[PDB]
């Protein structure tokens, strides 16, 4: 079928090589409140990740009664958490902003949402993990059907007018952005959405709602910790909490 | 503020304690088109999930030139796979069906495909993974927006009344109702449906649209392997695809 020539397209996206593995851990000794999600280009890294995680497990808070019975990621309590935190490591930025919206479709509060938390990770970290952060954001308002009853979502006050929830996601990267150090990114979700809870469940991006919406994040920078010594073990004991 | 009595509720669905890890792995030494899905209950079986995925990999293969260049999990190669892997184990079930619709919303294909998927699984198996079972079977309808250059979507043919895409999706499932063996099902989509990719990309599942899909699947039981002894560096390498 004669060999054509190349045409070289350069805005043409080529296709992700990346390796994509989702890890469901049932009935875990201690209980993680935070959705998990992790970029790594080296594995031996895995275990730090999930051990910043559980430290920052403790930076979970109860909303106020007028909300209701959730928790939600605390940016001062999170500052508190990372002093202990070994090895030592700093707090690179934080932000506890409200963000709102009227009668406006939930793609552009996805957007209100992208650009502070694009603002924490800065230009290089966010590029490098576009996709997650976008796909992160996005399930934090749509796809809630399927999530509704995880350890990371709660519900909260459920009115005829207004259905209140938080969303715990945390981002630990390591990559060519990164060096030598991994940066961990918890947020809390705190949100008042117009609309009542079964609307809500199946909420699009094609969708319009006002919404009232406290995001509360830091960036915490630990410098890099190979595990390919230690046994499988460690890493099961670090998923459980037990570590 | 007066402890009231117990209003128990017997039909009120508890919120879940499972903590939900993702891994995404950009430059893997060996690449994988498998979106992996791994359900456990014990850490130390891990690393057999990530082996499963590994070897199903290689059951992989291109679409007809009619569809377009795209890749999807074969259910005869499937089979010829399962023989060459150790530990031995046995296929239990194997599925290749054509699953159409004419007008309906995407919800319905979504059912009619679950349909398929809990056949292959049984009812014990289906409940013990509905959640994530769902999940992935929406993703793999909707949602696409944020994962069309992931590794285990492939765009065939696009005309202005049809996309051509294939999805290539694996459970790995061990808990309470797989006792001393792991459970491993791959599902290879040959999706064709009556939109125009733009629409595609953004289609919700109240969305209407014809299918023409085909669903190859297969269940292979393997005895269970605890890996807690290894050190990391072999789930590095088995992530890696080297070990
Ligand atoms: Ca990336
Ligand atoms: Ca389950």
């Amino acid at each position: 079928c004669p060999l054509e020539d190349i045409k070289v397209n350069p805005w043409k996206t080529p296709q992700s090589t990346a390796r994509v593995i989702t890890l469901r851990v049932e009935d875990p000794n201690e209980i993680n409140n935070l959705l998990s999600i992790n970029e790594i280009d080296n594995p031996n890294y895995i275990l730090q990740a999930i051990m910043l995680a559980n430290a920052f497990q403790n930076a979970l808070v109860p909303t106020s009664t007028d909300f209701g019975d959730a928790l939600r990621f605390s940016m001062p309590k999170g500052l508190e958490i990372a002093n202990t935190i070994t090895p030592m490591g700093a707090v690179v930025s934080y932000v506890d902003q409200n963000v709102t919206q009227t009668n406006n479709q939930v793609s552009v509060m996805i957007n209100k949402v992208l650009e502070v938390l694009k603002t924490v990770l800065g230009v290089a970290l966010s590029g490098s993990v576009i996709d997650q952060l976008t796909a992160a954001v996005t399930n934090t308002f749509t796809n809630l059907n399927t999530q509704k009853n995880e350890a990371w979502i709660f519900w909260g006050k459920e009115t005829a007018n207004q259905t209140n929830y938080t969303y715990n996601v945390l981002f630990a990267i390591q990559n060519a952005q990164t060096g030598g150090v991994m940066y961990c990114v918890p947020v809390g979700f705190e949100i008042k959405v117009s609309a009542v809870k079964e609307q809500v469940l199946f909420f699009t991006i094609q969708d319009s709602a006002s919404y009232n919406v406290n995001i509360q994040s830091l960036k915490f920078a630990q410098p890099l910790v190979s595990s390919s010594q230690y046994p499988i073990a460690d890493l099961t004991s670090a998923i459980n909490g037990t570590l």
